[PDB]
């Protein structure tokens, strides 16, 4: 028995997460504080709503009032709540301060004023390195974030890091590649191509890497490390499943059982051309976690969902998504 | 370069003040606006002599002030942040304070930076604290951070927008990180301000816990070199760290600063405390030697030395500094 605060649950990770969750652990029970903003979507949870082991809690986590009175009550904290838009962070950088780093500061606030033996989990990314061109980068390496989203995240990771040691906080922070799996949003690369192929219509390719990791995985990843993980430490999420664009849709049609007809190369286009890549081997010795799905069986499963459940992303897509020429405009 | 005109934050401050006297001395055509909310560490006293300067100017306000920042960023043609909570224990007592100075603060900077003068020169001035603790070695620009309290964790902090900013924005911007400094100026608090005074006065040295705590002393001249060569020299993107290769314990400094001043090792008496402080500090400054050839023009020696005199002659300035404590 343990009683989890998870935060951004309404999104995609955070579903994905509470759903396994509530199914592997019979006696657990869930909290979900989700502002309901970008990316969130309600449908993502529809059916476990009435379920009494859980509890949605509409509101922000900068809203110390709120959330401390959560905290207070739970076993464990799984923080994946933050704005991610990468362009958007570009324009009105102000939102990514916020959610990002006051966000995660409230939370550790409240953990170290209210309950700081409480299991917390911070959820990051891949991109707080930057890019690198060859080799990959461990949890002992500097961070080079390149947007004002990255740099945020980034920043979260360094309050985490200090309030653990100064209020000795039993917290732990992962650190995961490019996600994938059931309640992907549509306009992500490998639901949109999924999507476009059941419609006949073509797949554009600008110009002929990045790690892909089915979201189960990354979610039992993220139970091994609040379970096991040790406080003080970040542990890296990797598939070591490395590939281009291209290579993503030539596997996706072949697993449609289709032809790579469909495939249109065209003009190549901006700021698509780096590289990340994370070492996660540490994970791998301390706690022992592996993949339990191959790219294969991830996309696989990924595909038939998103066949089996139009009624799901339907209506998130718009135009762009199924036009017939979208690298035109 | 010549005549360029300098923001500098937090410049009634310890290092801040030291800088802007150096700068404006070294620099005849150069200006200076300082920026200061004369918080915790302000000493107005410290500028009481160029307050005058015409080259220099003050403005009281808070760096977190973007409509008032944002007016002065706009004007200069670099930015020296120092400004920020600097205390350790005030830190863990109350974080907040820290939170809004050194990462809104800091991201207020960087927003005015690139909306109103995003081809300024901006050197961010950061700590050694940053990097955590280290058993044996030195930490290089390239290694992960592990700051341990809520002071070096929302430096940190700041160091990453600093970072994000600069790509995002394509803006002209280093980072500095150096050790412990030491020399004029400095609160009677601090371990060798607080030793020189103790020390004058034939009363028993306080040293905490069991002073084995290892720092890297770094004299303040030397540091402000090091942030002046940044700015005209560094390169965008890059962090530098800057050393002295001076490791002491803090119970070695205290009986080097005795034995100078012709005092006995029988005043030195160990109080306890030791709660969110780290063993050992330790940065690898090559980069910065290598690059921009910077080394230390002083030793500890000789920099402990212009240090002890420095406040046995200017005690006018301590007096009133000096609390019961
Ligand atoms: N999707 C990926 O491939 C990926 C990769 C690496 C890291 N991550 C990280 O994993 C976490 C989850 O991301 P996601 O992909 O599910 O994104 P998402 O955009 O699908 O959902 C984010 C959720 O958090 C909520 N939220 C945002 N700010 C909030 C705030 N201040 N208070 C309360 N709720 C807030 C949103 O309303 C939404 O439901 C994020 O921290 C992200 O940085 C995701
Ligand atoms: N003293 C050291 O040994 C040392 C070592 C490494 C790094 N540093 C860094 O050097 C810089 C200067 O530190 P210092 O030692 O002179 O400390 P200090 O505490 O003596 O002075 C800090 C100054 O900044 C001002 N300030 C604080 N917050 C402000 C805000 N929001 N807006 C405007 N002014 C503000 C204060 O009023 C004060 O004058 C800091 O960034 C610190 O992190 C100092």
């Amino acid at each position: 028995s343990m009683k989890l605060l998870v935060t951004g649950g309404m999104g995609f990770i955070g579903s994905n997460f509470i759903r396994y969750i509530l199914e592997k652990h019979p006696d657990w029970e869930v909290i979900n504080i989700d502002k309901l903003g970008y990316g969130s979507n309600p449908a993502n949870l529809k059916d476990l709503e009435d379920d009494p082991r859980y509890t949605f809690v509409k509101g922000d986590v900068a809203d110390y009032e709120l959330v401390k009175e959560l905290v207070r009550k739970v076993d464990g904290v799984v923080h994946l709540a933050a704005e991610s838009h990468v362009d958007r962070s570009i324009s009105s950088p102000e939102i990514f301060l916020h959610s990002n780093v006051i966000g995660t500061y409230t939370l550790l606030e409240s953990i170290r004023r209210e309950n700081p033996e409480v299991r917390f989990v911070h959820v990051s990314t891949d991109e707080v390195y930057g890019d690198i061109l060859k080799g990959s980068f461990t949890e002992n390496d500097r961070l080079m974030p390149s947007s004002p989203y990255s740099a945020t995240k980034a920043a979260s990771d360094m309050l985490v890091l200090g309030w653990t040691r100064t209020y000795n906080l039993n917290a732990s922070i992962t650190r995961c590649t490019n996600n994938y799996g059931p309640y992907q949003f549509p306009e992500k690369l490998i639901p949109k191509t999924i999507i476009r192929a059941s419609l006949g219509l073509k797949i554009p390719i600008y110009g002929t890497v990045r790690d892909w990791l089915y979201v189960e995985d990354h979610v039992r990843a993220i139970e091994l490390v609040l379970l096991k993980g040790e406080s003080r430490e970040i542990y890296n999420i990797s598939a070591g499943e490395e590939k281009t664009n291209l290579e993503v849709v030539k596997i996706i049609l072949r697993l449609m059982g289709k032809g790579e007809e469909l495939i249109e190369l065209v003009e190549d286009r901006p700021g698509h051309d780096l590289r990340y890549s994370l070492d996660s081997w540490k994970i791998t010795r301390d706690l022992k976690w592996r993949p339990k799905y191959t790219f294969d069986e991830g996309i696989k499963k990924t595909i038939d969902w998103y066949l089996k459940n139009e009624w799901w992303w339907k209506p998130l897509v718009d135009e762009r998504i199924l036009h017939p020429t979208p690298w035109k405009l």
